[PDB]
């Protein structure tokens, strides 16, 4: 709505200055033809000067994201746990913006580094906006909010030569991580799967801390949110990332902008987890601590809604890069708890917007406009878009007839901290005790991953690790691994060449939580979307009729298809020379292309056949459709018999069978694990 | 040790506040041990403030780039050709700061993107901060500094998705290419080797425009500058650049760092090709036309002196991110030319600093500040940092005596203006007829290209033009390419599916000109810095000796020597899991490790002969050390015969053939040609 007012349509008409003037702007005036530029060129001057300008400050974290419009619809009336509005009858529908991002890179770093990744959703609600600013990681690496600028300044690059963009694996993480146990819950979940997911539309979102939900009597429950995709969980596996962060460092925000253009929006389950404010303390861990789950089995998730995204941006700057997200837009029927990480956050991000708008009202920003009445007293400020009538904005007034008047729990359905809440004791910059665990829930999480998923962990650990210099860090990193798991400690220490410290058990138990797994949460829901490369050829007019044959049947299912061959043609969408194994979920090699996959100008040597195995390798679906053809899986080295592997001459039973991998997503089975 | 004055240290002593008040940072205050923060933690408030507040806007172009202090000394006393004093005697000494850059990635965009680069140079001479602010090729996109927002809108993002980073790659770009003639010349240099450089070091500098040396006595020349690397011209294959782009988007700016950390701090002859007055149009061209170079056999290169960089940034954000060159920058001895691309320049770079600073005393940042004395009547403005104790800061005035004295061509070393510089005519927003040609200098490149060194250009053209969605832009584009080389536009259009127009010969011709052929620039003048990685295993106590006894030998040479095994050790740098062919110039198997060659939990399935095998593709010198090569050779189908393939026994020997082989840097006979 305050965005359809300011959409300028350029299709038509005369170039204007931005005062309404017809210009030119395509050539200085000059003092002769061949002379120097005028000062008085204001065409000139007004372009460059825009220009020159175009930039604002990238935010602190999350700098690399990207976003859409959406809608979110209640199942039911929730007024029996929450007064909020935008929840307070079955079917209603309040209109969203979601911001999906990295936290560590800056802007142009690359989508598939592995990172926590943001998950913000604004609530555009009729009772004001409201932003759960979220990760798709639940716990968060740190336990008060003042060690925000110490755990960002350690993951960032180093301060002297800017390096490395956009990773963990530099010695001044590993450093903090080794110095800071809280930070172990975080560090094995990013070190999992769950560091690089396969897009935006295959995480969750988590509000990360505990909140409240406020009755209109008073009364409050803890809760947790919770967005559940129903694409499903997937990852991308390390080696793939890596590759695909030069082929294509914008691989999730295109994911995301194309499943919305085909209809294909993605879908989230807006649920929470809510217990009585007496088990504050029940589960053996404070939930004012942000270091710490529920475990599912401990309390069930709540469907509230439904979370659509079906709209792109029309200009990226003016609605992604500007739209600024705070905790502190809060609605009558929320309210915060005093855990101490979300306590200061809600100071960060109202003086952050300061930095990035460069003045201090950034909530005119359309994007940024809530859908009901402002009434208000604040006045002034650079960049003041408002001509207020009232003339008398203070309280308490008789000249604007007291307006505007005051909104609390009795009037005008004012926001109220939830009246149970209370304080007592001395005032202290102390940590609480209850605090103290900083490695049994690591141990939970790492119990509940299925074996190949904890190698793919303990590899990336291995990774990073082996790329820190200082050999007192390592030794440090190895300490705190062991408190969590001994053997996680014995693995990772075998790759860099040091002994791991003596089993220490203080922390260790065996118990499992469902629900954190990637490996473990069974085939995808849903295959639309994903991607399946045909590697096919010119050189055989029979490839390219086999290639056709498979598109519609794989197209019928809403894959997105791309027949790859030596150079562009009709059917063919790629070229060998722009085509990478990164850009596939499966790939199909057609019979008839068979002579590929053993010198071109038009193409870097060995590519087909580079493609194939790289799938392979990372354990996609592959096959080869046209049935005499032990070739290309001999030239591969891909067995046959193979998980994932499929050879059909009918091109239906060869779809039938490769949906079903496509689903299964990867095929463990190709990763070798330790003894 | 420069900017030492400024240097704050940290290496003991207790926290303070901004203002020297002992604190502690670590606990946030709060009313009791499980309580809400206070907003009286005033520890708190500032550290998260200025956390919310450290990032300013990337520059709107070059946004990516990276900077290193050191030193230029003049070979010679040039005050008979020039006024400007840091030229004015034999072994004159002058510190510099220079930041390299690409052009169109955002800020932790990758560095090994195509697209041109950024080389500006700062002198901080005994008469003032003069800036060279030059690119890596010689000639720049358009003809007027107008057109600049046209040309930079088009190569970023498309600005609905920012889709896509750091690339040409795609419609905007190649339409506005294809509309824009002027283009050619630049997008020629831009898909060569020029447009990938293997590192900063490897590549020259360019003040593209013509400028003026202007003596003592009024009298003028026009000037060329170009910055000659003493370390050779060298570049990376596309292949190689997309793959580094993923594995170290650091990979430039970590070269330059080591290089100067190691002693071995990059080196180029600062030279200009002069020229009379009466020359601006004697060339076949328009001396004011930024889209055309003088060809070394009209206009010989003269030496000025030697560039040296030897010491890296203390802090990047202060000194590298906060540097602010402007062309404006000049001394007496320097003046311009009415170039419309330079002329516009001049605004842009006074103008945009007040969007990256937020206030307009930029030139009081330390890295900014110039190293003699100021003297003028500027005053205040938000970030003053001088108390200024002059308190009648006009002129006339009799209350200061006069001071500041005017400084002029007569007196105070003042700059001036060259006094035969004139304009005559209308004051007209009219292209002059001189620049029309906007094909022949693309061909006249294209022609001095080796055979391997064109295909290649084909090559990039061929993987950018492909990715073009638009049927129109894709014709439009083959009709500019055809009016620079028939056969280009055959060869592109073969790879996108279309008929190149018919040959239009209007400037067509068969002129070549000397140095701006990579391939053809002979071998490399130096190998110190290079980079070598020795494949071996840990499995094999020989084959550690092996690589011991290679690092001792090539060490001795100044090369960088990376031991690469399944796990780390003394002797070993890398495991397996984090090497890759694009981190080394040169890769050597010991043959102790040939069992390697032919699955581990250690690394990813076939990384070590991967490894091998990528770099021999991208033309690297690759061998087997040991005398049992066979087995290696045959996996990775390597020729034992192979030009830059090396098999011995004797490791002497093999260093020997080996450094002959890192000097020819490419061995370009392993790549395919067009018929
Ligand atoms: C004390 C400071 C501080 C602390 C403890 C955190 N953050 Fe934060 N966060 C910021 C300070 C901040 C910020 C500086 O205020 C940012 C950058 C730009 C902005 O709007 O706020 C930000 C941005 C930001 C964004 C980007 C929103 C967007 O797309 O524009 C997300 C999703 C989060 N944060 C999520 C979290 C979560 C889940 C946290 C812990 C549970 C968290 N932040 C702790
Ligand atoms: C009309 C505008 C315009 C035009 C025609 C040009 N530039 Fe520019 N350039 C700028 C506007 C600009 C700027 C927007 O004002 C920048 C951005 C950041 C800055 O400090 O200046 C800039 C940055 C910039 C940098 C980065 C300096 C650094 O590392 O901080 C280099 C190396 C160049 N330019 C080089 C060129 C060359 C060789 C050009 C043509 C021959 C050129 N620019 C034309
Ligand atoms: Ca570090
Ligand atoms: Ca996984
Ligand atoms: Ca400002
Ligand atoms: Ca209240
Ligand atoms: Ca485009
Ligand atoms: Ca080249």
């Amino acid at each position: 709505s305050p965005l359809a007012a300011y959409e300028v349509d350029d299709s038509t008409g005369y170039l204007t200055s931005d005062v309404g003037g017809p210009i030119q702007d395509q050539t200085s005036l000059k003092a002769g033809i061949r002379g120097p530029t005028l000062l008085e060129d204001f065409m000139f001057r007004q372009k460059i000067q825009h220009f020159d300008h175009e930039r604002v400050p990238e935010r602190a974290v999350h700098a690399r994201g990207a976003g859409a419009h959406g809608t979110f619809t209640s199942y039911a009336d929730w007024s029996n746990i929450t007064a909020a509005s935008f929840l307070n009858a079955t079917g209603k529908q309040t209109p969203v913006f979601v911001r999906f991002s990295t936290v560590a890179g800056s802007r142009g770093s690359a989508d598939t580094a592995r990172d926590v990744h943001g998950f913000a959703t604004r609530f555009y609600t009729d009772e004001g906006n409201f932003d759960i600013v979220g990760n798709n990681i639940p716990v968060f690496f740190i336990q008060d909010a003042i060690q925000f600028p110490d755990l960002i300044h350690s993951v960032k690059p180093r301060p002297d030569n800017e390096i490395p963009q956009a990773a963990t694996a530099h010695d001044s993480a590993w450093d903090f991580f080794s110095q800071q146990p809280s930070t172990m819950h975080t560090l094995f979940w990013a070190m999992s799967g769950h560091g690089i997911p396969r897009s935006y539309r295959h995480m969750d979102g988590f509000g990360v801390h505990t909140f409240r939900f406020v009755k209109d009597d008073g009364s409050s429950k803890l809760i947790k949110w919770h967005f559940k995709s129903r694409q499903g969980k997937a990852s991308l596996v390390w080696e793939e990332a890596q590759v695909l962060s030069g082929k294509n460092a914008d691989f999730h925000r295109q994911d995301l902008w194309d499943a919305i253009e085909s209809g294909n929006g993605p879908e989230w389950d807006v649920c929470v987890q809510i217990v009585d404010e007496s088990q504050a303390q029940a589960f053996g861990f404070d939930l004012l601590d942000p270091t710490k789950i529920i475990p599912f089995e401990y309390a069930p998730l709540t469907k509230l809604g439904l979370l659509k995204l079906d709209r792109n941006p029309t200009n990226y700057f003016a609605e992604t890069e500007q739209v600024m997200f705070q905790p502190g837009h809060i609605v009558r029927g929320i309210d915060f708890t005093e855990d101490p990480l979300l306590q200061g956050r809600l100071f960060s991000y109202l003086d952050t917007q300061l930095n990035r708008n460069g003045g201090p009202n950034f909530e005119q920003l359309p994007i940024n406009m809530p859908r009901v009445p402002i009434h208000n007293n604040n006045r002034d400020g650079a960049g003041q878009m408002f001509i207020h009538r009232n003339k008398y904005p203070y309280t308490p007034n008789t000249l604007n007839s007291g307006y505007p008047r005051q909104a609390n729990q009795n009037a005008g359905r004012g926001f109220f901290t939830a009246p149970g809440r209370t304080a007592s004791g001395a005032l202290v910059r102390e940590v609480s005790p209850t605090f103290n665990d900083h490695w049994s829930q690591p141990r939970l999480f790492f119990n509940s991953l299925t074996p190949v998923e904890q190698q793919f962990l303990v590899n990336a650990m291995r990774f990073e690790i082996s790329l820190v210099k200082s050999e007192e860090v390592k030794k440090n990193v190895l300490t705190q691994l062991n408190r969590v798991s001994h053997d996680v400690a014995v693995r990772v220490a075998a790759a860099i060449g040091l002994g791991a410290p003596d089993a220490d058990d203080t922390y260790y138990h065996n118990n499992k939580t469902a629900g954190v797994s990637i490996v473990g949460s069974g085939p995808l829901p849903t295959i639309k979307t994903l991607r399946v490369g045909i590697l096919a050829t010119t050189s055989e007019s029979s490839a390219l009729d086999q290639a056709a044959q498979l598109r519609t049947r794989l197209e019928k299912d809403g894959l997105v298809v791309t027949v790859v061959a030596e150079t562009l043609r009709e059917g063919v969408d790629q070229t060998y020379s722009t085509a990478d194994a990164t850009g596939f979920d499966g790939v199909v090699v057609v019979d008839g292309a068979a002579a590929l996959f053993a010198s071109s100008p038009l193409f870097p040597t060995g590519r087909p056949l580079q493609i194939f195995v790289d799938a392979y390798r990372w354990g996609k679906p592959v096959g080869v459709c046209g049935g005499k053809s032990s070739e290309v899986l001999d030239a591969a080295d891909v067995p046959e018999d193979g998980d994932g592997v499929y050879s059909e001459e009918s091109v239906d039973m060869f779809v039938e069978e490769f949906e079903k991998g496509l689903a299964t997503f990867r095929f463990t089975d190709r990763f070798a694990l330790d003894s």
